[PDB]
């Protein structure tokens, strides 16, 4: 029996999440995996709640599951709050109460969705590439750090620091990913100005020799972010830290052109959080109108990466292909005057395009 | 009488600023600009000769001069030295070492080089762009940094640092520039996870009050990296830090299409250095292909900002213009089976384009 720990989250959140929770049962009573799902609160549903983001109960809970689902947070409404309060802060103690280090966000078009692209078609006909994203590490947990006053002037600081066990973790990742692709790995960094991502050069340059089989290259973050839009079908697996991997994953997800398409797993060991990479959208938030696609999408790498379930990922996958080749989309996905259906009828539509005898 | 000192630097870094040399000469003896320029070694160039990427010769002769111009600093040549002698690092102690805190990367496309763009020609058509950069703080400069070793573990770590002042002073030249064009002003930071940049988004705030006319918005630096590609005509000043302005600033270069056309400026008080933003394209170096025209257009941005010479500033930048509608072209921008001409040509081209006499 596996436990699932659910975090709908803010605005979109609720929504996209009872969505994908349809395909999810569906799986569920197919196959019968006899999972046991747990509802907790998390960003801003849990400061109404519990004025936290991130209540002790609800990280006791994630910390007790195998798997979990997390729709959004953020939204306006809690900017009257401390920084320390904010909703996103639920979402940074959850991947680092959980260790959840290996951040994988796939990027690659839909074959009926490449108009939404920004770039030339010719360009990203064919990109296919995944970012693994180191999660738990990096200037985003770095100690010491804050804001002081020295001399009558404020001055804020950062710590961006990693030892060599933590950029070892996160690069058999990278080249395990690497292996079960085109075995490609492309590490990014600015080895030439900041030390700790020369060491970070230099540990996956390391565990390269373990990899023999993988083609091995390094380029600067600045470097990375021209190639991206100038040559996007040149990356297979795309390794980077916390923050250039926060960046570069964002302009990944916008040459694909839809954002509401795009699932994401953040890996550990023996846990893992699955979260579309779209954000909250508050603007629409109970409107039925966000689209289930990319949370849909990350149930089936959670099938994949937790749930030993490969045969039923492909099903969900299969699926959501299914239901855009029968010419169903959401608004986001759905050109001018072309037919839209809501959040709750692209669900139901998956469970149905899962064929389920 | 105005002092330049000039640092050819590696690869085309030579060949380049001769071009561009030939349009200044050919300006500061028509305009009588009594200029006095003096060549130094810089990078790679200073290796050679001196060990030192920025020897103490070439620093006082650059802290002398009114006005810097760099061509390019970089290659494999001076993979053997040690990370504290590349190249890199007498660029990065030029900034520093004469307070050059910021930088000027306006990204614009060329009328008859749209072809060159990555982004569909709807999108980049308008596009009108200033990347104003914060030089010489931020984590690229802080305190401490380094690799050592904890527990027989590597570790390796590196200070992001900004105080109010430097905030202050980068956000008065965006604030200024925004004037200037079309009063807009987008300031990019990660402040709901970094409190450097936090505090970077409050003083910024604070300073817009100064502004009144130009409208201040602000964005997350990932988010950014989409809207880039999104909708880049959303843009007209974008302000941010080194780090950050590092990337962005290369992503923008790369939606123009044609990099060896973007030039750059870097001003501190009563200190400038101007610089094209192409790198120093080490295997095509002296073969007389480079492109001259980014250096040649940083000349013009240096006319501008430190010669006092503006309507002579747009007569070199008109220049630049008639010889592309003349279909004169460098490798890098000419279109297969059309006329390519070379470095030194294209440089003589735009004298002769100056329409002097
Ligand atoms: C919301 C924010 C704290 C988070 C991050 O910076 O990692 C988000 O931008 C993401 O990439 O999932
Ligand atoms: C070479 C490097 C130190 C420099 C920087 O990172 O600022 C360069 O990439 C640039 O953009 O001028
Ligand atoms: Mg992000
Ligand atoms: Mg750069």
């Amino acid at each position: 029996m596996k436990k699932i720990a659910i975090f709908a989250g803010d605005g979109i959140g609720p929504e996209i999440v009872a969505a994908a929770r349809q395909v999810l049962d569906a799986v569920d009573q197919a196959a019968h995996l006899g999972l046991r799902c747990t509802e907790g609160l998390v960003g801003g549903a849990a400061l109404d709640a519990s004025d936290d983001p991130l209540p002790a109960a609800s990280l006791q809970l994630a910390m007790a599951a195998d798997a979990v689902i997390l729709g959004a947070v953020g939204g306006p409404r809690w900017d009257a709050y401390p920084p320390a309060k904010r909703p996103e802060q639920g979402l940074l103690r959850l991947r680092k109460g959980l260790d959840l280090y290996a951040n994988l966000r796939p990027a690659q078009i839909f074959p009926q969705l490449l108009d939404a692209s920004p770039l030339r078609p010719e360009l990203v006909r064919d990109v296919d590439i995944l970012v693994v994203r180191e999660l738990t590490g990096d200037i985003y947990f770095g100690q010491p750090r804050g804001l002081e006053v020295i001399d009558g002037k404020r001055r804020g600081f950062n710590t961006m620091v990693y030892d060599e066990d933590e950029i070892r973790r996160i690069a058999h990742v990278a080249f395990r990913a690497a292996q079960g692709r085109r075995k490609q790995l492309c590490s990014v960094d600015k080895a030439n100005v900041l030390e700790t991502t020369r060491l970070w050069r230099e540990v996956v340059t390391e565990v390269a020799r373990d990899y023999p089989d993988v083609r091995l290259s390094h380029m600067y973050v600045d470097n990375a972010a021209m190639q991206l839009i100038r040559a996007p079908a040149q990356f297979d697996v795309l390794l980077t830290g916390n923050m250039f991997g926060d960046i570069l994953s964002d302009e990944a997800s916008q040459l694909t052109g839809s954002i509401g398409m795009l699932p994401s797993a953040s890996l550990g060991e023996g846990r893992a959080m699955y979260e579309p990479i779209h954000g909250s959208a508050p603007d629409i938030a109970g409107q039925d109108k966000a689209n289930p696609l990319a949370t849909i999408l990350s149930v089936a790498m959670m099938l994949r990466h937790s749930l030993n379930a490969e045969p039923w990922a492909q099903r969900v996958e299969a699926a959501v292909q299914r239901v855009l080749d029968q010419g169903l989309r959401t608004a986001d996905i759905a050109a001018p005057g072309t037919p839209v259906i809501g959040t709750k009828a692209m669900g139901a539509a998956v469970v149905n395009a899962l064929n389920l005898k």
